[PDB]
């Protein structure tokens, strides 16, 4: 009749999941919980609410609907470019996660490994296939889990002050699901007391605002963020910025039939298709560039209260253990998508004057002074114009500024206030990986070998691949029981040292052993985190 | 009695003296007057020609130097009394030098003019280091050098007055230059090949006379030394000018710019050379009280705008410098350093220095200096602190000034030739922590290591030769390069693009790319934008 294993009560009521095959053994899926009230209708840019009590079983069998979001359509059936679009339909009715536990349910309580997907805060799923939390469940014996949170306008869009839109309820939605996990996961065998965050991209920085925010901060350990951090440039907005964003969405869908009454304004926004709201989003941001979000989070006073930069230099981090990296291209990604001479198709050996040009793109709102210092820093004086270093360049530029360098400044306040931190930049290009040869290790692409997805037999990857893979997966594991990705009594394996703002070591990832280095490109990052803001109050 | 001992210029007749060198004879005309004494009513003002003489001048010795501070930090140490003056100090300082070749030339010899530097405060035409027997015997030119008068006595102005309109050590050198055109022949040099060469100030100076018209008609070719016109150093504006010069009186107990300058004539000479260092604004190093002032006459406007402007089609120069211009300053106020230790500096000792090899900045400008020159993986190590700091002294005030004249006046028609001196004197008496520093090519240039009483080694002597070679091919011909020597390395020219220069030292000619071009970028590029804005 019915399989006791699959079967699991939490506050809310009782859970149906299913079993998943893995190349290593059985897992238990629980696919598609309901965390939240739909924020459907009334209750869209609102907080998320708790879901509400059910009687019966609740199949939580398949993964649910991609929160509304932009899909990318720049290469239409490219693999590199849809792996990342919605594998399920879109929906505001989006507000559920998912847990993976090894089968049988483990008997003493196991670490718990929470993932937040990252996508720019407009778009992500937990759905997507290189998210599988199967592979790190079978392997090392985890409990995993992931959840959606509304990313664009419905998650991000902010009228500060208003109670109808007040902002951030996208990180409300991940509090609301790390809550969950406080309340909930032990009924699936894992331990409340061992969580650790990671997450990717505006994953990442979100996993660093939770960091920095102190409800946040009680319902998690230890963290992990991959190529990107809370004081990016791009993860966060002023106020005023916000409400202009928001006000000019409003106008572009013809609310109110400028500004006006906050009441008013949002109801008219809620008799918008979600879908046309998708539609106008690109088009309120204040310059044209690649590598900018209309709606992210506002620093208000109340989920943040001060800029993530103010917050990371002001606070006190003993007790805390966090693992941050970057891929070793983290720029050529993002050129594509709007840096003049770039293409997926061609080699994208760019002009001076495209240089130049694709500085602006790369490095908005800020002055032109800002923009010669850059170009100062970055150009070659004794090859001015080579076409190939000037493409690696504005791949250095766009990476620095928005993911390495953010990195680096998160890393060395965090250890010399009292955090012990490991550092990685991974190295490895997929044999599989299907972008360009010249963009490198792109932004997002060491993913796939955290989640051991090369493990998956209906794909292709090396033997090789599918060890590093292991090796990558135990390093998680290790760090998120231990606090430190080192093998606990491995002796004759090359030990992964701490990052230190005066040594700043780090470690290479790829086929070959780790190889320990300093410096993430230090020289660089003391132009983006040390002169430049000077400059820009001046 | 030597007929090859006597000559006649305009203003009469003088006597001269026959020299010996390793390679010969060589006849010397030392202490010609080319100016009035510039005394009394005459200090501050422009220079005047010598009147002519009766009888025999007697030019058989240096004449007295122009007054200026006479350096103490190191008392009887080589190093810096072979800089100071070797003849009295008298403001009857104006005449000038002419060896040629014994027995003098019976036709046309090209000629190369001397100009000192020495911050413009300071500097000889007598010094042991400038001596010009060895290249006149060597190569075959008449060499001629002036003294100038420096100091307040050559560069103070109260801007729009007559009675100090600034400039006038310019001009006595510009005097020296027209009676080398009236004169020259007599002595067999060629008027008609004329090239100018200096170091530091001196460098400044030629730089200075390529863009002025009035001295251009007066030489042909132009040899800058490890200085340049647009160096940051070497100008001041009208406003800071007229403030020092105030300041000066004041300091002196003068209180009207014709009152200001005659209180100013009443005083000793030693007494405005007592109080000149300290009319600077801030303390430093490498900035002097009176420079040459931008005042739209001498200079219609400045030496960097002249130089964007300008057509140099036409033009052939040789520039360079020291492999390290920096060091030798450092011990003249930049906390931590000396020349009896190691002067392994603290990053403290760092900041603070760079506000004084960098000074009258902005903090924001100082910031971004530190940026460029601090290595992010070794912030606080000393020797690479002590290695830093002296690129920044180095660089902002000589590299990079003589990089920027060098890039556009080749991208503006002119024939450049640039070198970087890598060769440290066996004989040097700094210490070896600050490697080649600024001046230590002169006595190789001037081939004072083939005085045998000196202690120079063997390849040293062969080495001041082809230095002699290549100054004196580029006089003669603007091109340093030996013509026809085939298979010898060749010096190639310096474009804004290739940049190429090469190496003097014991080795063969090496090709290299860019001055310096990454640090620069930054002093030429973009912190005149920051400043700005
Ligand atoms: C490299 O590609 C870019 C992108 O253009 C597209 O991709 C190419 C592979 C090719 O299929 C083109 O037909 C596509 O238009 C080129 O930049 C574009 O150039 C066109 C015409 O010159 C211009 O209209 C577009 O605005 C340009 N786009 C951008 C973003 O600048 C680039 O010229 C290609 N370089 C080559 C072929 O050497
Ligand atoms: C290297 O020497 C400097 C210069 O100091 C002078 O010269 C020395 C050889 C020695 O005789 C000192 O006593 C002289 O004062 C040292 O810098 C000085 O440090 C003292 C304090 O120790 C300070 O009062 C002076 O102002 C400093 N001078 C300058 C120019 O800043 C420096 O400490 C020496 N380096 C060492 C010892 O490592
Ligand atoms: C906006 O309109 C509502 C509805 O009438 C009313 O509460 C008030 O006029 C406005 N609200 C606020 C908070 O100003
Ligand atoms: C498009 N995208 C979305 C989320 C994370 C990564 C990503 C791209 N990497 O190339
Ligand atoms: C020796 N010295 C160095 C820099 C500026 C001025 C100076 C001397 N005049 O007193
Ligand atoms: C002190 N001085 C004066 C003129 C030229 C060079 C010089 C010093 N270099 O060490």
């Amino acid at each position: 009749r019915e399989d006791a294993e699959l079967l699991v009560t939490v506050r809310g009521g009782r859970l149906r999941g299913i079993r998943l095959k893995t190349p290593g053994g059985p897992v238990s899926a629980f696919l598609g919980i309901p965390f939240a009230e739909p924020p459907m209708g009334p209750r869209r840019f609102l907080p998320p609410e708790p879901k509400q009590p059910w009687s019966g079983v609740v199949d939580a069998t398949t993964f649910q609907s991609v929160c509304y979001q932009y899909v990318d359509t720049l290469y239409p059936g490219f693999e590199g470019t849809e792996m990342w679009n919605p594998n399920r339909e879109l929906s505001e009715d989006c507000l559920y996660l998912n847990v993976w536990t090894p089968y049988p349910r483990p008997t003493s309580p196991t670490p718990v490994l929470v993932w937040i997907y990252g996508g720019g805060f407009y778009s992500g799923a937990s759905s997507l296939d290189v998210y599988d939390g199967r592979f790190l469940v079978q392997a090392e014996r985890t409990v995993l889990v992931s959840m959606n949170y509304r990313v664009g306008a419905f998650g991000f869009l902010a009228l500060p002050g208003s109670r109808e839109a007040p902002g951030n309820v996208g990180l409300l939605d991940q509090r609301l699901a790390l809550q969950w996990v406080q309340e909930n996961v032990a009924a699936f065998g894992g331990d409340p007391t061992s969580v650790t965050l990671f997450g990717e991209s505006a994953g990442a920085a979100s996993v660093g605002m939770h960091l920095l925010s102190p409800p946040s901060r009680g319902l998690f350990h230890r963290a992990v963020l991959q190529s990107g951090a809370p004081n990016g440039p791009w993860a966060t907005v002023g106020m005023g910025e916000a409400r202009r964003r928001a006000t000019q969405l409003a106008h572009l869908v013809g609310c109110p039939p400028t500004g006006g009454n906050d009441t008013e304004l949002v109801a008219c926004l809620r008799t918008r298709p979600a879908q046309v709201l998708v539609n106008h989003e690109w088009h309120v941001l204040p310059q044209e560039s690649v590598f900018r979000f209309s709606f992210v989070p506002v620093v208000d006073g109340d989920f943040l209260s001060d800029t993530p930069e103010a917050l990371i230099n002001a606070g006190d981090f003993h007790g805390l253990q966090v693992l941050v990296g970057v891929v070793k291209d983290e720029g050529s990604y993002f050129l594509v998508y709007g840096a003049p001479g770039f293409s997926k198709d061609n080699e994208s050996l760019i002009s001076r004057a495209e240089f130049l040009a694709g500085v602006r793109v790369g490095v908005p709102q800020v002055s032109d002074l800002a923009a010669e210092a850059v170009v100062l820093h970055y150009t070659d004086w004794l090859h001015p114009e080579d076409p190939a270093r000037l493409r690696e360049a504005l791949s250095d530029v766009v990476g620095d500024h928005n993911v390495v360098c953010p990195v680096a400044q998160l890393a060395g306040r965090l250890a010399a206030q009292g955090a012990r931190v490991y550092a990685y930049v991974f190295e490895h290009r997929a044999s599989t990986l299907s972008w360009p040869l010249w963009m490198g290790v792109p932004h997002g692409y060491e993913i796939e070998f955290i989640f051991g997805i090369p493990l998956d037999p209906s794909r292709n990857y090396t033997a090789e691949e599918k060890i590093f893979a292991q090796r990558l997966m135990r390093y998680w594991a290790n760090f998120a029981r231990t606090g430190d990705p080192n093998e606990p009594r491995d002796p004759k394996a090359p030990q992964w040292p701490p990052y230190t703002a005066g040594a700043q070591q780090y470690v290479s990832l790829d086929l070959r052993p780790l190889e320990v280095r300093r410096g993430l490109r230090a020289q660089a990052c003391a132009f983006w985190n040390r002169f430049l803001p000077k400059l820009l109050s001046a």
